[PDB]
């Protein structure tokens, strides 16, 4: 065993964290309190390399492991996790799969740009009636000729409209029920494929969430992703990939919070003392400090499981489900410690309160995650 | 003893659940989003009796018991709980402390327009040094002829610049401490009399949080409220009523987005079935519901007490402590059971959990409710 | 609303801490440490009155109410639960059920010497397969001329041995399922009844539990209680009042607790002062103090509307689950508070605490009782 | 990162649970209820090498690292957490101190017959009124001639009476306060050293925890260890270590306990499924299960940093403080999870519980470990 990063890895910690200083930080507050998405950003991050961190340079990535990226959306997320699961959408859930199940025409086409920051990468499973019951997919892709002619629609996707790549999943059998599901590779502006409802959130207004429209979409054949009928098993291993991702913003969130009340606590004078000098908070702190801590090695051991090419699904679901539990108690007791002033807009501690509850429910509720870890506990 | 409900308590429960139906429920979704708190609405409120319901008839109220008003202020926060706590404010806070300490001029002046409800009322004792440390009070108030001069400002007024009387606090002799603060009633429209910030909070939208400015600020003489020298007990005993509001609040919080997830997961259905049929839920919902009904009764019994002319202070302290404590782990878990639908604003739970937050801060963050607690525990 | 006891309720309460303070305070330890469980002293509060405070002074009983039976259980067990546990048996779970469903000849011959404290009573529905799932019985009845001849055995039975009185349950018609069990009253010394196992606990040792066995076992055909067939009826009704008892039970355990480590906080001094006044522990303190009242409120309504005659089985329930968490949560607490010498035997924490954790499982287990609330909670 | 063990690791680790299956495992349940600290069961553990594990081969040591020690600790008390304890206090409280503060010739002396096995250890700090305030020695040690004469007496020590070398902290120089406490290397069998109470604990009934008395007792003047003034520094870094075999003790116990929950679950049916079949025992033990995971990296974190030579003491009182928390919460469900059966002696669950408890409090309570990790969070 050894707890200490990799000089990778620290390089790639520290150029996040300099990244976020200098053009999150700055502009954050500004952009939740209008619901920015700003294109102009994004694009910055993806030219400073982060979608491209754990891909092969032959893929016009990095080269470099797991667990660098996971520490990169980590510490975005101690910012504007908004950002962060931009970037962990672009490539837990989107470049991810193409990486994984794609050609090598699909590859060098769709992974590379997403890799070298140009584009931007959606993924596309939830319907009005398939959420946790994932499998009950509606949406239909029928082959005519040299296309796939989709029907129906996805909701809340994760840099819907504004990505220039989705993965997308419609039933080709609907007889073979969760084995007649398959994947697709869109592109934004292929006829038949349009944006509908914006989502307005309790919070991450600084990320994008849409509902997907097809109507007779016209998908090259070619774009079918994996075989016929994989498309499930595709959905699965990138959500798999995708809980570390959420389970690293959590995270963040988490620290950014903690990080936020110690300062204030230690400025903050009531009683001619000031607030961290009150036991009860102290306590308070300790406890948020430690859950930290204990969430952050649930996730590294998550992101390097997966890099070492073992199984991780159980892994993953055990560090989302506690870290966004972790996120969700931090956060509130952050926005305590702030007192009145924490329920105001300018103090940073309701921003973190209110992105932390989706962390809870997104890339799988945390029912599912239960199920996941159940299961995998109580198996023969 | 008796759990059950008086008939006057059961009419004002009925009342105050049709005045919400009517009047609330068919905007409140749009008053929340737009950030609105609607003068006329919350005259509408008064007309309907709900201000005067436990003041006295030769004082404009009803002659009712603080139960049945207690009661209201649950049942419109199941529905609109930014205009519960204008009610509340306007009554517990504001009219209550000219009601038990008042003259009677100063009762036929200044409460019976609230009881009546043509008047809403604002009690100002916070200032940026002075949250917690409510004695550390910076603001002044100088006798000279026939008006005290006040010097000062407050934050974080429940319905500040709307209203129209204001109970505020200032110290008339600071080298007497805690013992040289004095009470006030105050006028919109007094000469150096203005308003500041509003703040933009995380929830509360349907209630408005406004700084309080007094430059020179003139105010009768005759407008001291008790004795010079008194106004802190004033603060505290205004204070102990108060937290019985915020508990009766945070109570139906918890009640308005129980029932709006057991509504949603009787007719939400994934796998086959209602998302009511699998037992994590269930168990959930049983916990919430459980949680629900031991913070009733503490509510209830502090209010009864008060009603009695008994000791209420620790009863309102652990109301209000439990019962915030409540509504924000069951309007978290709300959240959760309607899944991503729960997280946009066009579901009811998001609004729950924001406007749950702010219960476990005002009248007192729930670490003073621990204050007050343990002193009397621990007391000898 | 009213929630002063009446002069009966305060009468008995009064009776019942008299009762512990001479009779079950100076020998607890002495009997907790040799496991005993006293018949002189469980025959001295028969004595006094307890089994019979809640039935008809026609069936050898007092005449009050629920409450007051359900305060006298609560005032013992802040004491000595294993006695408080041993009367709540007697009353709720044996003789209640002779009360409701028995006939004149029975309620005089088996009922009136439970209420005038000559005999003590017991209820065997648990079997080593038939535990929450209890309708699952193997026990058999089968009518042979005047008596039914009874084979099987249960497990786990309060006052088992001991009692002279029992309430059995055994399948009368197996094709029948839940409609083919029928109640019996045995007693101890009938042919073919015997006892078996006593067990050893981690906690409740001033409790007896046993194994019952019948072998060829001949009940007396008029000792069937209530019809064929009805006696999983008669099970779950009594189990609904009994869970009154447990929730009792564990209030009394959760306010001897803490009423404990108070005194012992205000007495023991580190860092030359008492552990009452660290913050941690004030606090710790008045959450210990907030739960236990939150907690009284849901067991006492529960035992009105018994008493009222209304549906009390959803509150009986609640109180039931809360109770006991909030006991093992309290005791595990009150432990912490005495530090080293809460962990030994020579202070009284730790027989609280072992005391609590059967309070979550017998009468039915929480994850039952969750069942009961959430059934209730979701019914249309 | 590298979260996988290294070779030696994994080798103490299977030694350490082959050494648990062939000598704790047959005997732990009779050991426990008799209350039997088995000298000779201990000496075949440290024949077997387990108290030299991460000592020097010149001390008679293996010669490997911290890892490996604390895994042995935490599979011992997967099955016997008093024989856990005892290696812990042996090797972290006393073998430690001696190796890092003694001379050449004191190591020969006392270290290495620790680290061959053959001799038991015992850390004698807490008094009276010193507890939490260890600071506040009122044992005395006065240098006349070539002796130290001690007077005083030490309660609540591991392995006391038992232990054949102790080390143990008297005043030298009472005004200089903390810094006027000396540590000496005592042996059992020094005139005027005697042992008191026995303590008959809740759980642990397989660790011996005796009082120290000294009356007089004569110590070589070479048998102080470090300077004069020294003690307090040697404590407190001892005390770093020791809160790294609690964490792991703790660590056990939850796992040992979970893994009996899940074997369980798996083989118990009610409703005619095993009883893992119901979801909220699923969640309740992947909620377990998940625990556990995020404690062992706190524990082997604090490990390694130890063992680097880096600062460990906040990673230590983290790790305590967590899987402490853990192993009450985990033991408590686990119980549950066997029903009734988890309430009697015959099935392994109350044990568990019984022993968790003790984890919360020694070796500094977890305020002590909340004061530690709130100093470093709030340091500057
Ligand atoms: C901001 C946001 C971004 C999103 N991003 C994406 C995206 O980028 N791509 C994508 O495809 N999807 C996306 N989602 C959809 C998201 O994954 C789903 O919301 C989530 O899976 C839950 O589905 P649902 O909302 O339909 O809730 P439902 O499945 O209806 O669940 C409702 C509740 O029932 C519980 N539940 C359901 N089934 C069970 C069961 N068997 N046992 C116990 N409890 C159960 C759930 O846990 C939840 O608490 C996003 C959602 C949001 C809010
Ligand atoms: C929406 C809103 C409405 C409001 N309405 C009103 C109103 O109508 N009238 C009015 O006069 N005021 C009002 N308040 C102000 C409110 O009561 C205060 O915010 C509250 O008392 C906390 O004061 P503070 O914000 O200065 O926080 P602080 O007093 O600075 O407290 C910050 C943190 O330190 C903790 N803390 C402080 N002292 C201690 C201690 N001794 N021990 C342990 N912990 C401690 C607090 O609990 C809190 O967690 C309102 C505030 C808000 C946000
Ligand atoms: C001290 C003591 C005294 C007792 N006194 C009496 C007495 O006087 N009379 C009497 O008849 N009985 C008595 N009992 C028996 C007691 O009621 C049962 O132990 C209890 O009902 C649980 O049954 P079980 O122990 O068979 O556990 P099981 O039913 O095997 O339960 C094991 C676990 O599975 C859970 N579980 C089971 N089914 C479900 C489900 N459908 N969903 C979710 N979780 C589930 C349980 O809650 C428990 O956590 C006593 C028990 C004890 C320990
Ligand atoms: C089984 C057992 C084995 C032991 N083994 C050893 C051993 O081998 N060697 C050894 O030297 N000692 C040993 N101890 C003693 C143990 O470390 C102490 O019991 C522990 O430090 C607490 O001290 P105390 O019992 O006096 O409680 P106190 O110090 O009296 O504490 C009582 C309560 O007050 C709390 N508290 C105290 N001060 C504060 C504060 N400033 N802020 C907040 N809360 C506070 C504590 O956390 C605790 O909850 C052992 C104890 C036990 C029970
Ligand atoms: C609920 C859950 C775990 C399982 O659904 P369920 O209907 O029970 O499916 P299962 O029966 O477990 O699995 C069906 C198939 O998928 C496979 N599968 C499941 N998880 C897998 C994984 N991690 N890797 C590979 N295959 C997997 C199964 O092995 C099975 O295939 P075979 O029968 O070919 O072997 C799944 O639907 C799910 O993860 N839902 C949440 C969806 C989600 O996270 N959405 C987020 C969108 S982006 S915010
Ligand atoms: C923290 C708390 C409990 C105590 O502050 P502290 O500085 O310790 O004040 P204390 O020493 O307890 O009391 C000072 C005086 O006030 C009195 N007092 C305190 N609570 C009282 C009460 N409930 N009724 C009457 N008098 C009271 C005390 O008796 C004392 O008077 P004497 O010196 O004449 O005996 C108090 O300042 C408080 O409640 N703060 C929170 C403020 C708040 O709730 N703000 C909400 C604004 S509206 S959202
Ligand atoms: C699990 C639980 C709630 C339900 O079991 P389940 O097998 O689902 O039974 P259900 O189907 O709910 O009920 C079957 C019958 O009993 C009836 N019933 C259930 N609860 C009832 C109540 N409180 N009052 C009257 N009838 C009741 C039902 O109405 C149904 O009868 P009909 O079909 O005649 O209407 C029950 O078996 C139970 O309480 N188990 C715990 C047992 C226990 O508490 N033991 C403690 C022993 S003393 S320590
Ligand atoms: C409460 C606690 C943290 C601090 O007590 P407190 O009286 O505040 O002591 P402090 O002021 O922090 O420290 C006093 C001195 O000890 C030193 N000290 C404290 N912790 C230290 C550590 N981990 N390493 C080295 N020195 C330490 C301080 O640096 C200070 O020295 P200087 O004055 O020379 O700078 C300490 O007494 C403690 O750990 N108590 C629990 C005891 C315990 O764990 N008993 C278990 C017995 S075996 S079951
Ligand atoms: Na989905
Ligand atoms: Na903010
Ligand atoms: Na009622
Ligand atoms: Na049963
Ligand atoms: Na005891
Ligand atoms: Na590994």
């Amino acid at each position: 065993m050894d707890f200490n990063l990799t000089e990778d890895q620290q390089m790639i910690k520290d150029m996040a964290a300099e990244f976020a200083e200098k053009f999150l930080a700055p502009t954050v507050e500004e952009r939740d309190k209008a619901h920015i998405w700003d294109r102009k950003l994004i694009d910055k991050m993806g030219e400073a390399g982060f979608c491209g961190i754990c891909f092969p340079e032959e893929y016009g990535g990095m080269g470099l492991d797991v667990l660098s990226y996971i520490l990169a959306v980590e510490e975005l997320s101690k910012v504007d996790d908004g950002t962060g699961i931009t970037l962990s959408a672009n490539v837990s859930l989107c470049a991810t799969p193409i990486y994984m199940f794609g050609t090598e025409e699909q590859k060098q086409k769709y992974l590379a740009p997403i890799a070298e920051g140009t584009h931007v990468g959606a993924f596309g499973l939830t319907e009005p009636s398939a959420g946790t019951d994932a499998s009950a997919q509606q949406t239909t892709a029928v082959l005519k000729g040299d296309k796939y002619i989709l029907n129906g629609s996805k909701i809340f996707i994760t840099n819907g409209k504004e990505a220039d790549t989705y993965v997308v999943f419609a039933m080709t059998d609907k007889s073979q029920g969760v084995h007649g599901i398959s994947a697709f590779i869109l592109e934004k502006g292929m006829p038949g494929f349009r944006f509908g409802k914006i989502e307005d959130k309790m919070g991450g207004h600084t990320s994008i969430t849409a509902e997907l429209i097809f109507e007779d979409c016209e998908v090259p054949k070619e774009n079918l992703l994996g075989k016929e009928g994989e498309g499930f098993k595709i959905a699965m291993e990138t959500l798999d990939g995708g809980r570390i991702g959420v389970a690293a913003q959590a995270l963040g969130i988490a620290e950014g919070a903690l990080a936020a009340a110690v300062k204030y606590s230690k400025e903050r004078e009531q009683f001619g003392r000031s607030i961290s000098k009150f036991q009860a908070l102290q306590f308070m702190m300790a406890d948020m400090a430690t859950k930290i801590e204990a969430a952050r090695y649930l996730v590294y051991h998550a992101a390097m499981l997966k890099n070492e090419g073992k199984p991780y699904s159980e892994a993953a679901a055990m560090a989302k489900c506690f870290a966004s539990d972790v996120a969700m108690e931090v956060t509130t007791d952050a926005v305590q410690i702030f007192g009145g002033y924490g329920y105001t807009v300018d103090y940073p501690a309701e921003r973190y309160m209110r992105n932390a509850k989706i962390t809870q429910i997104y890339e799988g509720t945390n029912q599912v995650m239960r199920i996941v870890t159940s299961r995998a506990l109580l198996r023969d």
